[PDB]
């Protein structure tokens, strides 16, 4: 999985029937030391991730194993909203509780 | 999924038999700050996307889960036509 | 899928019993020009030297005819007649 | 698979209920010459890897075949803690 | 599939139980070699410096008895020959 931040949304009306009701988040990947990387992923979200929150994103067939994702033609999804990130036992990020 | 713009088409007669009737679109991947990369993809379209339109492209086995995609040897598919893209509360595309 | 041209072949006598009969093509990826990355791929469609092909990668490749339960990562799934960008042809 | 080193953790209390109990490790991928890259991956661990330990990480559907991983939406897993890595007759890593 | 050569080995004792017996080879991808490596399961019995086809993703589990093995890379063939644009790039 990869760490990213929620940076936006994608909207559509003309799409695969299987994607009705699917909320599309734009994600910006985060690199070393929280770096805002020039790289993004449109991902489905069934967790409830807010703008600017840090998330874990899974890509490939894993996306289809989110709740109700089985028949969905999606290759990226939010599977967790990050509460904490740490390196060598020291905190570098925390979420608003 | 990636954001991409429809830029062309691919046709073929000599092909795996399961691909009969599958429309192929040439797609161009969106880079950064509204720019499109010199990277392309060829994807199946069961949504009905056209030239210059923006779309969501899903890759891998996801493609086989489009309408009639079962057991087709395709690793890329248009799954949505995009109406709007916001990033950091700025309406990048509409 | 990606666009490529058939540039060569690969042979092996020491291999998974599952790859029996499988022919191995070498593909050179295209960018309207061609490019330095290679893919080794299966083919049943009859793609020959210099022909333009569409290559599908990952589990898709096992969905070619007789591809079931073959440990193959990539396959030619079509030979290309035309490729149009906007209002012109990069290739026919 | 890729070789990587364990260099941290991620925690989440709001997530897919399938992932309950899932230990998340932050991994750092080996580049060349014994030197690690600034590319990172968050992977599930059922092997019990710890800080600074070298590991083999498998990605994609492979990650769901770890013990108990069947229907988990995970695309990266630690599948082995490394004892040695060779590149010839030399020894890029030894746990010892 | 990717052309690589075998440049080393990885051993482990604490690991997923399904991987008992699995030999791990270090590979370096491809007319000469890149800084990019991969570690892969070997059931064909490849050796140091030999060229090989590596298959990645779910393909790796369609090797002999790989069904429930958490592996995403596998040596599926030892290469005897590689040909490119009417010219021979590799053989022994």
């Amino acid at each position: 999985m990869k760490i990213a931040r929620v940076c936006g949304t994608v909207t559509s009306t003309q799409k695969e029937d299987t994607l009705t009701g699917v909320k599309f988040l734009v994600l910006q990947y985060l690199g070393e030391d929280g770096e805002f990387l020039p790289d993004y992923e449109v991902a489905a979200d069934t967790v409830g991730a807010g703008q600017d929150e840090w998330v874990l994103v899974s890509r490939g067939s894993a996306a289809r194993h989110i709740i109700n994702g089985t028949d969905k033609p999606i290759d990226a999804a939010v599977v967790a909203i990050i509460d904490t990130v740490s390196r060598d036992n020291y905190l570098l990020y925390s979420k608003r509780t």
